[PDB]
């Protein structure tokens, strides 16, 4: 599947530049073109968890007919719960999944693996290792993609979002390897989609979902075209 994505600050659609502040029409049109899943980054909430755009998220989710994954500074059990209650389908967890794996495994137990997506930023280092980092501007955290995935497999890990820190050029080698290694996990790719051929390269790799943000906002291609390409 293609997974169209928006980034939101104070209700404004942004790139990580300003793309207006009417996210709901955009999302609805994404769904209208055949999107089966959408993805939102709450950048405000990522900055300040007290400022979580819950009420906007509620309206957005209510306004489409497809599951929305939402992430952005999710730190607590109560964060997950509040997002789910607002109607989000899947909560996307990034830094906390790296920071507090035993706590997050507890979340898998409470909420179920279908409600959670682990988002891992990956740097391939000098030695060829897929290093996990909590963000593009912090150093590697000292754990490989494989090591962290295998930490969560015992609690039924199903959804992993993997960003090669590509984001915002083409995404292929990395994805072929990890998808082959863990065929029971549905990997999503993020970052590096600049043209429709970037989507093409990911066909065959075993990646299950392709996150597309910027390129849709810049009119490079449409969601419908993305889906046609992805489905071959
Ligand atoms: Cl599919």
């Amino acid at each position: 599947m293609i997974i169209p994505a928006l980034n939101l600050i104070d209700g404004t659609v942004v790139r990580l530049r300003d793309y207006g502040n009417d996210p709901l029409p955009r999302l609805q049109d994404y769904a209208a073109q055949g999107a089966g899943v959408l993805h939102l980054v709450d950048l405000t909430g990522a900055k300040d968890p007290a400022k979580r755009q819950i009420p906007l998220i509620k309206t957005l989710v209510a306004g489409v007919n497809v599951p929305v994954q939402v992430g952005g500074g999710v730190r607590t059990e109560e964060d997950v719960a509040a997002l789910l209650k607002a109607g989000v389908a899947r909560v996307v967890i990034g830094s906390t999944a790296v920071k507090s794996p035993d706590v997050v495994k507890g979340w898998f137990e409470r909420f179920g693996a279908q409600a959670l997506v682990l988002a891992l930023d990956v740097r391939i280092d000098e030695h060829g290792t897929k290093q996990v980092a909590v963000s593009g501007w912090q150093e590697n955290s000292g754990v490989s993609l494989e090591q962290l995935v295998e930490t969560y497999l015992p609690v039924g890990l199903k959804h992993v979002l993997c960003t090669d820190i590509r984001d915002g050029a083409g995404s292929v080698s990395l994805y072929e390897e990890v998808c082959a290694r863990y065929p029971q996990i549905a990997f999503q790719s993020s970052g590096g989609i600049g043209d429709i051929d970037d989507i093409a390269a990911l066909r065959g790799t075993g990646v299950r979902g392709v996150i597309v943000g910027r390129a849709l906002l810049e009119g490079k291609f449409t969601v419908k075209e993305a889906i046609q390409c992805w489905q071959n």
